[PDB]
């Protein structure tokens, strides 16, 4: 059925319609597919789904010059811990991407990689089994109690990495990317943000080193900066975007309590803009909103409201993605876009709605989503969410 309690309205009219290039590719729109883990890849080897993943991003390509960011997709064996969530390391894994790809590439639209790597978010007990470690920044403090526990049952402890292990990772996220682009990719998104491995960096709560990885803003930065400048070097700043989420709690980050935090994520987009004057400016910077401090959450609820990602806006001066709770806003968004360089992603409604972007052009009901199925092992919630005209021949509009 639809939102019941939604009042479309149409921003057709908005620079939400306006073309804008980002890298290498020339949307013909800023509604943006932000990434969204479905848990459809198979299990052994994190394969993506062979029955229904080609269909499913078809289906979210349909509109032409839409740019679509994957699901988070592991670098490594070692850089995983689910079972049902893809990677991009391996030959198997990569036939499957190159069909995807080619299938959004036919609607004419773009689809970059986002490349993803757990740290203590990952499940300890698959790590194990496969005989890999439960990494993180620290080995003092923990994502939750469960997970401590789940880590020393499995005798599978928590582990805070070394210089060579911090290294081993950078030389896998430059592979996964070369993978990715070799596959057909337009580009890679290097996930910094929702409480992952380089977000577990960036944070002090979970980064208690005294390294050079810890200690300071500069240090806690160092990670997430280093996969920026060895992916650059690999791949062409143009095919590479970095996501981050200053006020996210989600995966135990700190978020707004930390005072220091703007600090912390002003220095990583300073960094950017440095990097940018230098003639190395990234294809985009990925923002989650703290319209949405845990994804989780059902829209409304988790917005912190004492904290604005404005200021990465005076810092850097490429384009900027912005997501969280924008489809049941679009009065919001219309006043976003007013700002040239912007973008807006949309999650949970583009899971629900394939013709997303025809929706929003047109002030269109939304069909509501199934978080049942978010995850489930199903082409039901995944593949079979209707178009707005097949929602009428359902009669969804009496329903
Ligand atoms: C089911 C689901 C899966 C998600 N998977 C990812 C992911 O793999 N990588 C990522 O960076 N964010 C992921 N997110 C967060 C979304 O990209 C987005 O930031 C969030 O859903 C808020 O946007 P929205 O209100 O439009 O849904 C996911 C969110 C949901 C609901
Ligand atoms: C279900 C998942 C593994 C996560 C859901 C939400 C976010 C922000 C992810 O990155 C994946
Ligand atoms: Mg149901």
């Amino acid at each position: 059925s639809f939102v019941k309690d939604f009042k479309p309205q149409a921003l057709g009219d908005t620079n939400l319609f306006k073309p804008i290039k980002i890298g290498n590719n020339e949307l013909l729109h800023r509604a943006v597919i932000p990434p969204l883990t479905r848990m459809r890849a198979l299990h052994p080897g994190n394969i993506p789904n062979r029955d229904w993943a080609v269909e499913y991003y078809t289906q979210r390509a349909q509109r032409p010059g839409t740019m679509i960011i994957t699901e988070g997709a592991f670098i490594s064996p070692q850089a995983g811990g689910y079972d049902n969530a893809p990677g991009v390391w391996s030959e198997e894994q990569m036939v499957e991407w190159t069909k995807i790809f080619n299938a959004i590439h036919e609607k004419k639209s773009f689809v970059w990689v986002q490349l993803q790597v757990l740290g203590w978010a990952a499940f300890p007990d698959n790590l194990a089994r496969d005989g890999l470690r439960y990494d993180s920044a620290s080995d003092n403090v923990f994502m939750d109690a469960e997970q401590e526990a789940k880590a020393k049952k499995a005798n599978n402890p928590q582990h805070s990495l070394t210089k060579d292990e911090i290294k081993q990772y950078i030389k896998e996220y430059v592979q996964a990317a070369k993978n990715s682009i070799a596959a057909g990719a337009d580009g890679v998104e290097i996930h910094s943000a929702n409480g992952y491995l380089l977000n577990q960096f960036l944070d002090p709560h979970s980064n208690t080193r005294t390294d050079e990885y810890g200690g300071s803003i500069e240090n806690r930065a160092r990670f997430t900066l280093e996969v920026v400048d060895a992916l650059v070097e690999a791949i062409g700043h143009e095919k590479v975007g970095l996501r981050l989420s200053p006020y996210g709690v989600f995966n135990s980050m700190s978020g707004g309590a930390e005072t220091g935090i703007v600090a912390q994520y002003a220095y990583v987009a300073g960094e950017l803009e440095k990097r940018a004057k230098a003639g190395k400016r990234l294809a985009f910077v990925h923002l989650v909103e703290p319209r949405v401090t845990n994804p989780f959450l059902t829209e409304g609820e988790g917005e912190y409201e004492g904290g604005s990602n404005d200021f990465v806006y005076s810092i850097w001066k490429g384009p900027v993605i912005r997501a969280g709770n924008f489809a049941l806003h679009p009065e919001v968004v219309r006043e976003e876009v007013k700002d040239k360089r912007t973008l807006i992603g949309y999650g949970r409604f583009f899971i629900s709605n394939p013709d997303l972007v025809d929706r929003l052009e047109k002030g269109l009901p939304l069909n509501k989503y199934d978080r049942d199925t978010f995850y489930q092992m199903s082409a039901h919630g995944y593949i079979d969410y209707p178009t707005y005209e097949e929602a009428l021949k359902l009669g969804w509009d009496k329903k």
